[PDB]
């Protein structure tokens, strides 16, 4: 059985060719409406929040590792490197590292949270001490974005991670510092624009991660402060039958768009 909701989610889904999965948890009433919610998607740079969480953990038994310095050598460029490139012989403090994985999508910075954490398997230890048993990080950057259909790897589910996301930004799955931290971040990244904030008034408040991928993979994450009630966290995630299809930005905007109808 569907709602109106799902019913405009499926026929937005169909005019858009692809595959569609979207998960809001509504904090008011801990109510969730889910479109594919328990199918896997790809989910490319949306990853790059459990890394930098992950880190954040780590943190909160040892104080300064956020300052930390890490030495970002030519050789660990990799496909697209915003900030990284300009720290080539130089260094990038963990903080440094996560602001860029996650406001500029830096892919190198992604692989030092990832080498700090052990390896792909370190960023999926630490999903599943939050309670999130169904997150998994298997490659590194930039292949974890390839967004193979069927491929199991690099993915999650909608409704997994809006649950893990509320956690980590208005629950307590980090310490309140912590917590803080990686709302600072979310709400200041800067690949956002086309993507779910484009489809909520302009009064709200937006924390959120984008990804990108293969099968004109086109995603997005996001925590949401709206006017005079309580916050919200959304998942879009979208992918597409063909490799080299273009990316939807515009199919994530209208998603959140047609959730946002009635809050
Ligand atoms: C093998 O890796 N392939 C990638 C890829 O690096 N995706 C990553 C991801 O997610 N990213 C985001 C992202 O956050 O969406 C942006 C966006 O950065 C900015 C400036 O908005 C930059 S690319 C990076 C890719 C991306 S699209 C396509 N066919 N492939």
């Amino acid at each position: 059985q569907t709602s109106a909701v799902q019913q405009k989610l499926a026929a937005l889904e169909k005019s858009s060719g692809g595959r569609l999965g979207v998960a809001l948890i509504d904090t008011a009433d801990n109510t969730q409406v889910l479109y594919r919610g328990d199918e896997r998607f790809p989910m490319c740079g949306t990853s790059k929040v459990m890394a930098a969480a992950a880190v954040l953990k780590q943190s909160e038994t040892q104080k300064q590792l956020l300052n930390q310095p890490v030495e970002i050598k030519p050789a660990d460029l990799v496909n697209y490197n915003p900030i990284a490139e300009k720290h080539v012989n130089g260094t990038m403090t963990l903080a440094e590292l996560s602001a860029a994985a996650l406001q500029y999508s830096d892919n190198t910075a992604m692989n030092k949270l990832i080498a700090q954490l052990g390896g792909p398997g370190g960023v999926t230890a630490f999903a599943r001490a939050i309670g999130d048993e169904t997150f998994r990080l298997d490659r590194t950057e930039p292949t974890l974005n390839t967004a193979i259909p069927g491929d199991p790897r690099d993915t999650t589910t909608p409704r997994a991670m809006a649950q893990t996301l509320r956690q980590l930004t208005l629950g307590h799955a980090l310490g309140e510092t912590q917590r803080a931290q990686l709302v600072t971040w979310l709400k200041g990244n800067t690949t956002g624009a086309a993507s779910i904030r484009a489809g909520l008034p302009t009064s709200w408040t937006v924390g959120d991660k984008t990804g990108s991928g293969d099968y004109g993979t086109t995603n997005d994450i996001a925590v949401i402060w709206p006017q005079g009630r309580a916050p919200l966290v959304l998942v879009t995630y979208f992918t597409q039958p063909q490799q080299n299809a273009e990316s939807r930005r515009d199919v994530l905007a209208s998603a959140a768009r047609i959730i946002a109808e009635g809050l």
